[PDB]
């Protein structure tokens, strides 16, 4: 029972380290490219620094301070070789097989049990850890889906501002760190913003992450919607939460709530904070969201929360938290 | 009856350009530094390209396309020689002396009219072109303010969900180009998150921008407010409106309104759109809010309004339009 | 005999424009994309701003203020229509053929003539207008090339340092704005260094630039290197050229000398300037080479020039001013 | 015998969180801000994280992990409280007193031995740790500049080049990150180009590194100059040297040479590697100069060197290094 990625990239990277650094042991990656360009990525990272251990490669495999782990460049999900290396937990993120449909093709080739890192479908069920994961059922679950960064991030105040004001509509904004999932000059994309010159421009883009978050809390189904606007940063995002409560409050009524929540139920997950922080204070911060007490405003029952959050490290986090669950849950 | 700038900087040269290509002639220039530099900053300018024209300059004056215009260095406002140059209206653009009670000053020293860029206090009258202009009494005024980028852009369209649909409550948040006014590196600042890095970081900071729109429009005195997110870009923002309506609405019905004033009554103020648009596809834009269609959300009564503006370029056509409107019904 | 484009990206669309606005007209534009997207590209981009004119597109067309041109998403160029639509002269720029061995392909599918936009590889010829142009044979060449950005800016230096000065050795360095050929984020590349973050490095790459422009001049054939460091700009680029003459020279003997080609044989491909500038002031200049004179050094027979250039649209003008060439000389 | 800071800026704060992590204590900390800012500034830094402990502040002190260290704002130094604090070295690193004519002003008023981190003028001597140390005489000298960044990173590797090759003449080009002595949007300056957005352009700026690595280095007097790029990056830095040596030689004999410098009698401050990095790589590593090996050219006796420096940490840890050897043969 060991854990394997595909799509050893950005998020694939980060949900290893935070694996590695935490013990449990991948057996197998796969990606796109030769092991060589694998361990320069995991060695030098750009926003995380240098890769804490020793890192080598050969022409199959990588080494983790000797340990060897197998280092594929199969395109394809169904030939990739979970069998022969007893990888029973995948972690799916190369952002290609966001649904159990083909996703399937991991455990029709060995894998027990498939986490895929984005907004999926045809998944067993789409888990956001501090919200609905002990509802996971290791018998009839074995495609998950973590959800996504912002889901992750909106989830965790969602929730406390229902089991403690009521929600009745909430609108959201995120402005949210680029991804290599966005371009770099003006280029062909599918999303005629996300064309545009990543690191020139504030891009508005849609999210279905408040949509999302109106599944793992059927309380706000039809009832939250949001958008993103993308911004020149490499890492780190913040949510704002804009939401009509079901009775008047105050500013220092919500926060109290959510600093409850995040030194009691939602520890670990959701965090809360009064201190003056800009982006560069969350980077590589493990939780889920962490509440700007300051920022907080309330018009009687109209509020407004902001939530910062690692689109990156802390998602990793939840990913590698959730294959930890996943393998003392195991089948 | 002249034109004359205190505070020849980011505003100040937009101003000036505007003015200078629309016929207006400025008399005398005020600033800080020696005339060379001043006249290489007009010049040469990072967003907006060369100057239209040709410059030169001397011990004691900026020549346009040979028209002498005095340059001074005078940091005290009582000081300045707007008597001896004939200077009627000042824009009073250092950032320094945003309110009467100083900026009187000007014209206890010659200027009879003067325009603050910026939110002013013990002023005359703030006015926002399109909202509440023709409440201008030439008698009365003498020194105004044109109130501040965000307000600009918030005020165009609170009016029309007012007229409209009217307005309980709103919540707005804006995406803003960093400015000036805050840091390269991080750096000791009164506001504990300017003070960090700005092309760095995405920094909260507050703006009063919500409330002082609430002055140009009493409706929503004590009923609107909201917060500021600087990021890494050098010239654009967005306002992201949260408002509740006093009725049930559509995205839909929501546009067609604001694009109605649009094409209408807030023509030239205003502008409506539906193209997939980007920040840079803003920069110097001449308007003072222009309505992104396709981010209009809407869910009942609730909804949520993006506006772009070039908090540089658009806000200084106002500051030239004031300078018009001023000199149209003078004094 | 009419124009022809293969890679409508950053270098296609700008010497579209080019084209566009000097009268040439393009009869087929090929990509890989939807000639939606292609439109939108064309529209409004992120560092010239909006196309000057107006443009629509159905299924099998662009539209320039109505003449309608054909846009095609042809990945194979054997396969594109050059043929049926009387396309002569092809602008290939995929970034994908710089081999005449595979972009012959062109010819064996209509068009008459071939210039590949980037160093090429078994092509009939490489130029650089200014330096070696008078050099083509139109019976013999047919498939050609411009050289790069870097190449173009070197060349034109190089020259009027070997006709008045002589030159013995040369290093060069030029500090180039990132392109699309480089990551947003660390992902995969065939560079370990193009691979990580652009907008967050400096990133050293190598570069044939110098080699090849000892090519366009056999005079420094083994004896003319360099390096690149991409570092986080949209367009815009500076060389560094520091090369040992045949005699003991003075900075200010240097600058006349390439001031007088400026002014002289080389006008409008090399410029000459003494003006404070940073690189947001040469975005956009036709040039090919502009000198920053003040930047210049001389240790005796060890001189440094430093020349700036828009990678960009600098070489797009280059590209279209072949294509007029190839046009007047045509086959 | 205790060390002071005298400018607890981007250079102040990381030369005291070294002496901290190294066990010295600074006894006082003057600067022109309150100590909030002051505490905020050195608990949150944008580029090197969180400081490693507690910070805690009042009207008259700073607390690091309980321990006060009384905190000044003071713009005179003669009036700094250097006496009754018993601060006997001063780390001057407020940028506006690098002369001793000024700085001495240190010793007027307590203070015992002065270290100016910038270069100086009027100073007893200017230090490149590793390149003339030994050189320091306790009884003569008492107020010493650490040379620049730039220096540092320069004459470890001029050293080399002259103990192995002899070095005839050298032009030197180094692209630097932006510090605070620039601007964030075109603004005034005494330097018409770092008067230009910091974060927009490729920033040509006059560098005297060259000359005063003749200094330290009397081999190089009047043969050794540079330039320097000021670039859109945070903090790292790397210098081009272009020597011409005494015999031709190759890349890999140069590399070997250095590399043999960096691995015995330069360990420590200078660094040798053959790794594939980039910027973020090299952000935060001690050393003064780290050769990038794979970049080295050589054609005959030209040869061409690149190495990488923090501008900020690696100077810092050589500020604090000077601050030990002072301490060691005090006064
Ligand atoms: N970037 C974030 O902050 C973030 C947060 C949450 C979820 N996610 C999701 O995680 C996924 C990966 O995101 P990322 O940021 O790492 O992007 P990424 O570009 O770094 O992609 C990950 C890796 O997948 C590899 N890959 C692509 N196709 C493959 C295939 N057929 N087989 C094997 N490997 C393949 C790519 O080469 C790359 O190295 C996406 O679906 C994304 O939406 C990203
Ligand atoms: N930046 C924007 O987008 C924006 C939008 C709306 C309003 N404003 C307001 O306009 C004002 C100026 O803004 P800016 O962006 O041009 O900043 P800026 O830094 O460019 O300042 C303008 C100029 O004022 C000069 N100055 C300072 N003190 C002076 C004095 N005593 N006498 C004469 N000149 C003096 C400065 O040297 C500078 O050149 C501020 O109050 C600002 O809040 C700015
Ligand atoms: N960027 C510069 O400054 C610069 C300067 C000089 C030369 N060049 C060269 O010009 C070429 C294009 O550069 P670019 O900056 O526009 O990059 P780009 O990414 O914008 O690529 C150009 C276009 O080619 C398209 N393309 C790719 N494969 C294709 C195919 N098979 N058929 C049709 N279209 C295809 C891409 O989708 C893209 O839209 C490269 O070879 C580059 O090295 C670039
Ligand atoms: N930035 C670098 O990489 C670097 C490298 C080497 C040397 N240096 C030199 O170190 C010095 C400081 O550089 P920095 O990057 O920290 O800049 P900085 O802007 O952070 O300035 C340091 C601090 O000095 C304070 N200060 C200014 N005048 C003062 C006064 N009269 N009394 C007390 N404090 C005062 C400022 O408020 C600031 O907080 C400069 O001379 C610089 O050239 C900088």
């Amino acid at each position: 029972m060991k854990v394997g990625i595909n799509g050893f990239g950005r998020i694939g990277r980060q949900v290893f380290r935070i694996l590695h650094e935490r013990g449990v042991e991948v057996a197998l990656i796969n990606d796109l490219t030769d092991n060589k360009t694998l361990a320069h990525l995991l060695k030098y990272d750009s926003t995380y620094g240098r890769f804490p251990g020793a890192v080598g490669y050969d022409e199959e495999n990588l080494y983790v301070d000797g340990k060897a782990i197998r280092a594929t460049a199969i395109k394809d999900p169904r030939e990739i070789p979970w069998k022969q290396a007893g990888v029973g937990v995948v972690v799916e993120s190369t952002g290609v097989f966001t649904d159990g449909e083909k996703a399937r093709a991991h455990l029709e080739a060995g894998a027990k049990k498939v986490i895929i890192t984005a907004p999926a479908k045809n998944e067993d069920i789409t888990v956001v850890l501090g919200v609905n994961h002990e509802q996971y059922d290791p018998a009839k679950h074995h495609i998950l889906s973590n959800a996504s960064c912002t889901t992750n991030s909106l989830a965790p105040v969602m929730k406390v501002l229902e089991k403690a004001f009521g929600v009745e509509k909430a609108l959201m904004t995120t402005v949210h760190s680029y991804t290599n999932d966005q371009r770099l000059l003006d280029l062909p994309h599918k999303d005629l913003r996300r064309a545009r010159a990543a690191a020139l421009n504030i891009i508005p883009t849609t999210t279905g992450a408040a949509k999302a978050t109106a599944l793992v809390l059927p309380s706000l189904k039809g009832r939250f919607d949001g958008m993103a606007l993308r911004v020149p940063t490499p890492t780190g995002s913040i949510s704002d939460i804009t939401a009509l409560l079901k009775r008047e409050v105050t500013a220092e009524e919500v926060n109290a709530a959510l600093k409850a929540a995040a030194e009691g139920p939602l520890k670990g997950i959701l965090a809360y904070t009064e201190d003056e922080i800009v982006l560069r204070d969350i980077v590589m911060d493990p939780h889920s969201s962490i509440v700007d007490g300051k920022l907080t405003k309330a018009i009687g029952n109209l509020v407004k929360v902001f939530a910062w959050y690692d689109n990156e490290w802390g998602y990793a986090n939840r990913v590698a938290d959730l294959v930890e669950l996943v393998l003392k849950k195991g089948v």
